[PDB]
């Protein structure tokens, strides 16, 4: 019997597993895939790292920040330079130092406030129960899309507002409870957090990618601490602790953090099962739904033409992308994503026409020279049986206020962690990682 | 290695078993339970059958009628004599023949157009591919309650639909998309098919409950054909089989028909997983949200004072209720269900507890003579591990045109049944019958 079980090998749970370990309590990570890191993963390809999950930390995660100091992970700087493309519709492509400066300076103006009336909703979500927001009702009974259209911005303003939210939660407008949009705001710190480079998520990447930051974090923890390739298939408890099932047998611990999303928390074989609140709650937490790409060339030839590599194209399959060559420079990366039904459409059709779509929306915007690929590497994070959706979960209307209050509480002897579990940058990194700590310090004060 | 393993033995799995067998082909049903029935379930209490399940059948609803005729179950009505009593808020408890006629002509005017314009709406939903709606995209994007807001009709009757709404859906209007709501209205064949006692879908009931009916049903197949107390755990498939993997072992087959709801269905662990869209759609048709309760009277004592024993309170706990005393005309019984948010909150209490919720509001509107209880009996479905709520799932905004269409697409070896798969009278017992008809069709098709 070990003191702790950990569900799960993601930042969520290796943080858990290491803080009950340096508190000197027994832990035992079981980890389904043959890898730490989960939703992050880094492949090496064309000699330098792919990052097929999550790369980027920004300056108002300090969770992350402070992980990756203390592991030893140098940063590198998200190109900012150079003009951005905006496509509209069937329109020329044009060209500007800033995406701003594409659209009129009412347009400007009216995403702007857009943005600012969304922050004064957002500010009155509490980050540890949205559910306890004065307008809770009406605000979980609303989709972020009826909100967007009472605002009456222009048509070009709420096209440009649905690219970002489709780049930001992987769901489109109508998928999200005004409350879920809500809180995700205020959780990151505003709008302007969650879409821009400098002073935002995307500022920064990890030199050697993300997923070694994980390897390193999971070296904190001795020898057969951690299982992988260990899928857990169950978890029983009663009065003296729980038990683990997995293919290979059985593991008895004292108490579990489950670290898995949400979707997959609720597969496990739980005996007692699990409440009606909280299995109804993941009923309720669908993954969203995003298609990652990494489109590689001999060198980045945009930059020579004065282009930063960002398209914005909200008409498009593809929204948003990003120059995503490493800093020796060589060879040119332009990263992306296909978001929501563009993903689900995109998920079903093969690597080629995949690549094929991508490549066509870069020749419209960065020039033809984008159809001369060396490389297309992608991942269809559906697709992944141990995640089942990027970035995160969401909440259509109706799910906060009702079933939400399940989503931290322990049941019995099982406690929860994950990035959806998370008050602030809850779906990022950072989040997973706050999760871990505070799963961590809640199983360590119930040992007794 | 048999021909078909069919996974579930509710009305689903059990009319696809009967259809192989009949055309000759070997059959295994796997039922996780010690009982079939699956979402109809019957016990005996106070010398009656007590339905804590599926209970009703209707007009139109022609498979389950021709299959109680076949196998020897007698139908019997549904009281639909004496006043139903409503009550709004902290009113006077309204008597009156109809619940119709407690609303002004106005009021029962906007009503109907309301259920009028739903209907118009349902009609040019297709039954095989709501998705494929003309306006599918628009109509993905509402939920019923947007839509509801939209007509412009007065405020207490949008309450008097919402009561309506969550009855017949075990779920808000701020859940469901308009789609799925406009779907599942044009399976009934109409808002009257949904809601109406006497030429409605609560117009009959089966003497000696639901469950004898599917034992008579299970009872065509072979001995050693079904097996209980069987959870299926995995699902495997190759080139040449289908391989189900229990605690106990495996069972090999040519082609399985996989016959539950789909939140569990997403549960078993499937080999090769399933495709993103599926497993996708699986996460966006969560199970509603009901308690079903039964009030045991030694008398329907209502009767006397030409009280029907329905009660229609918008602002209590609990939806309408209905005389369910059997045709020997004792014990009296008010059969009602606690539905939606009001199901969640009260899954969380004691059956005590809600015993006296229910007799606190039936006091109200019946009267002091509701207090004299001789039994409460009830069912919370989000609690029952192999059903995880009733009646059946429901699809918010988005999931119906981007997920929607795996739902019935076979997966190699890997057919699909159960209610939520029917083109006609989803959600309900008759619905489950034709996806196992449907199922076995594809199936024997397959083999042959
Ligand atoms: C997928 C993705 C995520 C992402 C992103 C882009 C994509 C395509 N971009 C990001 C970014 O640039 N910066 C950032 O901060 N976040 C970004 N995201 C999100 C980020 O990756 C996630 O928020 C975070 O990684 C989540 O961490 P968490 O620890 O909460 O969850 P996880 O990584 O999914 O790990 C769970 C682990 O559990 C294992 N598993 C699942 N089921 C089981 C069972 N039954 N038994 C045992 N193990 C199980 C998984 O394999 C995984 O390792
Ligand atoms: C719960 C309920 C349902 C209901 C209703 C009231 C309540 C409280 N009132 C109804 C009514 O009056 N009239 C009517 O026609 N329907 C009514 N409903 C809905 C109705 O009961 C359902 O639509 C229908 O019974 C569904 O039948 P179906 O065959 O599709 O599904 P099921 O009954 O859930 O059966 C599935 C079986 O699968 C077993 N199971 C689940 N998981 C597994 C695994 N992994 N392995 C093996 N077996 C599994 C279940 O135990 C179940 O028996
Ligand atoms: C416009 C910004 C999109 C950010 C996508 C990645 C989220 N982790
Ligand atoms: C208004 C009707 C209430 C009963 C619904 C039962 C659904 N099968
Ligand atoms: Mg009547």
């Amino acid at each position: 019997q070990v003191d702790v079980v950990v569900v799960g090998a993601g930042f969520a749970g290796l943080t858990a597993a290491r803080a009950v370990h340096e508190a000197g309590r027994s832990v035992l990570v079981l980890e389904a895939r043959d890898r730490v890191g989960g939703r992050t993963c880094t492949e090496e390809h064309h000699g330098t790292w792919i990052d097929l999950g999550g790369q980027w930390i920004g300056p108002g995660q300090d969770r992350v920040a402070a992980l990756a100091a203390e592991l030893g992970v140098e940063t590198y700087p998200q190109p900012t330079e150079g003009d951005d493309v905006v496509l509209f519709g069937d329109g020329e492509p044009q060209r500007a130092p800033d995406v701003a400066l594409a659209f009129s300076d009412e347009e400007l103006t009216a995403y702007l406030e857009l943005a600012g009336a969304l922050e004064a909703i957002a500010e009155k979500v509490p980050l540890d129960a949205p559910w306890l927001a004065p307008e809770a009702a009406a605000w979980d009974a609303t989709t972020l899309r009826e909100w967007v259209a009472g605002t009456g911005v222009p048509d070009r303003v709420a096209g440009l507002f649905e690219v970002a939210v489709q780049a930001v939660f992987a769901a489109t407008s109508a998928q999200l409870s005004l409350l879920h949009a809500a809180h995700y705001v205020h959780s990151a710190g505003g709008w302007s957090k969650l879409t821009d480079t400098e002073g935002g998520a995307q500022q920064d990447r990890l030199v050697g990618g993300v997923q070694p930051l994980a390897e390193r974090l999971a070296a904190r923890l001795p020898d057969g601490a951690l299982r992988l390739s260990t899928p857990v298939r169950g978890l029983a408890q009663d009065g003296d602790g729980v038990t683990v099932r997995t293919a290979g047998g059985e593991v008895r611990a004292r108490r579990a953090i489950v670290a898995v999303p949400p979707t997959l928390a609720g597969r496990i074989d739980h005996d007692p099962p699990l409440p009606p609140q909280r299995d109804q709650l993941l009923q309720h937490m669908p993954q969203g739904s995003v298609v990652k790409f990494h489109v590689i060339y001999d060198e980045p030839w945009w930059r020579a033409e004065g282009l930063s590599g960002t398209v914005l194209c909200p008409d498009e399959p593809i929204g948003v992308t990003f120059d995503g060559t490493p800093p020796a420079g060589t060879p040119g990366i332009v990263t992306g994503f296909f978001e929501g039904p563009a993903a689900v459409a995109a998920g079903a059709r093969t690597r080629e026409e995949r690549r094929d779509v991508v490549v066509d929306v870069l020749a419209r915007t960065l020039g033809e020279r984008a159809r001369d690929v060396r490389d297309y590497i992608d991942r269809d994070w559906s697709a992944e049986p141990w995640t089942r959706g990027c970035y995160g979960a969401h909440l259509p209307p109706g799910a906060w206020t009702v079933y939400g209050p399940a989503l931290r509480v322990p049941v019995g002897r099982v406690h929860w962690a994950g990035t959806e579990t998370a008050e602030r940058w809850t779906g990022y990194i950072d989040g997973a990682i706050e999760s871990g700590q505070r799963a961590a310090a809640e199983v360590l004060a119930a040992l007794g």
